[PDB]
């Protein structure tokens, strides 16, 4: 079954993406920042994307991201009827990787918290799994952040995926994508941590909702949960339109 | 039916796109470090991000063969006869405009963080100054002379490298990796000669955003600060590109 | 017959691997973290794998790791009867490279330790050579940690080596492996370092046993020493069986 | 320039000059900023970037040598005439001396601000080590000599292996990048004892600069007379490294 094969690729790639991304936050948090910090988190996040894109068969393979799946539907490369299935698989995979992360870091989490799982405050561990905005950040500014960041990402991915573009060399495309993730992380990561990917954010938030952290994962940050869902989708639409226009202006 | 037939228009669009990306990533990383109280960025993160921005922007621009992104490089391309002189004012203006616009986007991207960091007080010098998010300012100890030399050298070295990567009489680095190697050059320059004044090496990258901060809340001190520093990142890199290009060219002439 | 050349490549590669890896820990610990830290240790271990793999003739050359050698047997690329030879050579090279590190950092060890060679305290230097778990880590968590990390490394190496995949540009395979090791170190290095390699751990632990640290190197961490030996082997087996199942799933 | 030796000397001067500007530049950036613009990691990283840039400048690994130790290796394998060895070393030495003056000028204002004009070799505000290397205070001469024999021997074996057109190694056009990875690995694993000068010209030439440029004879007496270890020990490392490389090739063929 082709759909099944496509679904396997999404599940595998999102799983590896999420393990490495979340593991790097758990490493920094539960170690008191003696084995990780903000830079380590951004770098491991960009290496996670490089590796996951390889796992998924490169940029032309798995999407790993509802935002990118939307972009593929817009340009005609993925049938609209398959979009919910992809997003479902990507969400489930991120949910499952959060469980793997929880088990990988069980002793470290227990040691750091004494078993007290919190969303805010000095020992909070909710942000190992999903993102939370900086304390100063309004919903509007956060929405803008993650329209711009995701639209930049999407235009970069589409230009790499576009075979008529002379860009990066065969077999290195995931490495350059990793470079862009790093650049975005270090230049646009301060407001709310470049989730850039609604499955990357909602799947794990749901995991922490049911695995001990409770409803505050949805009320925290002024109801922040829906911004990493909606804004990347807006960013993918605007980014796909921008890219399609640029192509039209060029030939 | 939307195809741009004019070559000049296509070239201008590339300048605009590449400079815009270069400047968003470059200024964003300074803003991230500054506004976060250095908990989300720092000097190293700024130097690394600025060299990543160059790599990414040169890909966006069509590799080193495509967009210039830099009035100093555009001068070099004229000097070696690859850009008609008459197009040079057009390129520089589009570069300036793109950098100005990208500063606007940075300002909107970091509005809440700026307000929180400054309480609304937009200063150019002092513990909480934020003008250096957009344009570059010299260390307090630096004279114009030393600052001038610093930018002549940094920019001259950059241009010579770009010329060597471009020159097809050389063996060249692998196709599709030029931008990565340019990025590595930018990183090296930032860690070895970025202390005096933040290595702008690009008049558009500096003046455009300085003009933005002039009108967007920082006032005329952006032009008086540093003993009238604003003109050094304009003139010195152009002097550096001229000396670098002349140096590259006789070296080549010297081996023929 | 290429057995002797195959052994030489294992010995050379492991030796560069261990010098660079251990040196970076010694540089960090011994300088009071003024010339190294957790991050340079993880990055140095990445560079070391990249350099050692070039030295060993790239991913299809020296194995450098009992867990990869085990994977080569399972998939039928290394004869089972050579597995004990490769592991022995890998173990011996890691033991010798620890001697080289000790000599390299002789004055710095004495300055850091005043001659007191311990495992566990504030001036402990045993973890320059072999890996010890975080104080909170149970043997269960540490075992799972190594099984997962090594399994991920091995799936990555299999996919790079497998010529049915489109591949990574020729002569950059080692650089991409190094990026995986960096990713593993930053995302799952906190529990017990990322030995990922039985010879890289047991070889040097044997060295510290006889070179001055004593039997504590085997009782510390609730008898930690066997976990970096057995867990990467289980990870190699589980990763290999997973790579082969996925693959078979895409064939008839 | 019709003279072959002339063009070869020019290549050595230009390569070493860039190597030194970038290498010393990063130490001045870290020291004179009070480590707000650089630190130990930055110095190691910029050192490794300087080498790959300078090796490009020189025409890749099969171009300029940039290093008395590597030229000795080239003489031993017959790829460079012995009678040209004192010439190469002298040009490498003088390039490093000239590059140190460029560093002093580039960082003139930063140096005055940091020292108040008192140039010292030891103590809280010493600036001598911007230009040349000094050993960790705990290090004996013997241990530093071993440190530089091993570090340089490993560098030389890597470089010979890359030069050796019989080896499948790095993609054409990226050999200087992999050498720079090597220099970073060496800096992070073996840079604590005395930096990783690995290069007699990189060390002596700058030391002679600071000697005449205001730091005085103490650059030669500091570190229990340390100055000759980064001169002699890389030469022994190159010799040992070259024999080792030749042994290993023979062991395969
Ligand atoms: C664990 C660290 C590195 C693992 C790297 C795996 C690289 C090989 C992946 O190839 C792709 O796998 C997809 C499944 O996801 C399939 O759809 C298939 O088409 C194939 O082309
Ligand atoms: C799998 C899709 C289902 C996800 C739905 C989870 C969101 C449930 C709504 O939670 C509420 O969100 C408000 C913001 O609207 C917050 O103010 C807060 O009070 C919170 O209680
Ligand atoms: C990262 C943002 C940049 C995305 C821009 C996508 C534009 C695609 C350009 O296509 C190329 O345009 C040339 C003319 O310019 C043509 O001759 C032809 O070669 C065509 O294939
Ligand atoms: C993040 C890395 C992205 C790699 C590939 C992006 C570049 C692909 C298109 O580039 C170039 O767009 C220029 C406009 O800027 C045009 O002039 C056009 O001729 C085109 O060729
Ligand atoms: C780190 C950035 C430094 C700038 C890179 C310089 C690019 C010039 C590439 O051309 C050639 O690369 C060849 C490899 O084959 C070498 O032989 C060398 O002769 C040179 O002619
Ligand atoms: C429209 C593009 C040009 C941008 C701004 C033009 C120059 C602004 C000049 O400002 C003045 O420059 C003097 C010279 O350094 C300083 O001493 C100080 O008096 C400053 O107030
Ligand atoms: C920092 C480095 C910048 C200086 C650039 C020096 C360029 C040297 C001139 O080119 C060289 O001319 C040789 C003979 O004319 C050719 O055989 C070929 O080798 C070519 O590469
Ligand atoms: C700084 C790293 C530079 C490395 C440049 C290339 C290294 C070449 C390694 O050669 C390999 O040596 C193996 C012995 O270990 C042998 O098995 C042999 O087959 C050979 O292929
Ligand atoms: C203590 C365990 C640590 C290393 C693992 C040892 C693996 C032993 C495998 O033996 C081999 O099994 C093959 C298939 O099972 C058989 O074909 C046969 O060739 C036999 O020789
Ligand atoms: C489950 C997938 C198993 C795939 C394992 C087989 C890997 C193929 C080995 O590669 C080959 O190794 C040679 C040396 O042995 C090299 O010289 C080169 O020719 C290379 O192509
Ligand atoms: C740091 C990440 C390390 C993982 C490297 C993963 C294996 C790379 C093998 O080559 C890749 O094979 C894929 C499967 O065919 C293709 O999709 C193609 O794009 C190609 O590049
Ligand atoms: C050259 C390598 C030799 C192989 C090393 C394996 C021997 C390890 C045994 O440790 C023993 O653990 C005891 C705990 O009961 C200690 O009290 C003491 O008896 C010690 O001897
Ligand atoms: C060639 C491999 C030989 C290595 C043998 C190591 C000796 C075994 C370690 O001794 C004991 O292990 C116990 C449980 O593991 C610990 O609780 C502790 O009491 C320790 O002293
Ligand atoms: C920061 C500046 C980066 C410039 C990189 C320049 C790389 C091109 C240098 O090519 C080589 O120049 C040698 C002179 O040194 C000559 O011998 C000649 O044979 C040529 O092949
Ligand atoms: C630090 C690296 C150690 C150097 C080891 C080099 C000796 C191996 C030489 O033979 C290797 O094998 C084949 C011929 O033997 C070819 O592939 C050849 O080009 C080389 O690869
Ligand atoms: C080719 C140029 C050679 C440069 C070196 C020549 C000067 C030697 C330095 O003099 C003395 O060296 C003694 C030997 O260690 C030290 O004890 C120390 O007191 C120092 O004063």
């Amino acid at each position: 079954s082709l759909l099944a094969r496509q679904c396997l690729a999404e599940f595998l790639g999102v799983f590896v993406l999420m393990l490495l991304t979340q593991g790097a936050v758990a490493q920094a948090v539960t170690s008191g920042e003696t084995k990780g910090n903000f830079f380590t988190m951004f770098l491991a996040g960009s290496l996670a994307v490089t590796i996951a894109i390889y796992v998924g068969g490169n940029v032309s393979g798995a999407h790993l991201n509802p935002a990118f799946s939307l972009a593929m539907c817009i340009v005609g490369r993925l049938p609209w009827v398959k979009l919910p299935i992809y997003i479902l698989v990507q969400l489930l995979s991120a949910f499952c990787a959060s469980g793997a992360t929880y088990v990988l870091y069980h002793d470290a989490l227990q040691n750091y918290t004494g078993g007290n799982l919190t969303v805010t405050g000095p020992k909070e561990t909710a942000s190992i799994f999903a993102t939370y905005p900086a304390p100063y950040l309004s919903l509007n500014n956060g929405f803008l952040d993650q329209v711009l960041g995701t639209g930049m990402l999407i235009v970069g991915l589409l230009a790499i995926l576009d075979r008529r573009n002379k860009g990066v060399p065969a077999g290195l495309e995931p490495v350059v994508v990793g470079m862009l993730i790093l650049a975005l992380g270090l230049s646009m990561g301060a407001n709310c941590g470049i989730p850039l990917n609604p499955a990357r954010d909602l799947g794990p938030r749901l995991f922490t909702y049911v695995a001990g952290w409770g409803p505050e994962v949805f009320s925290a940050g002024n109801g922040w949960w829906w911004v990493p869902v909606v804004a990347p989708l807006v960013g993918a639409t605007v980014g796909t339109a921008t890219y399609q226009l640029l192509v039209a202006l060029h030939h």
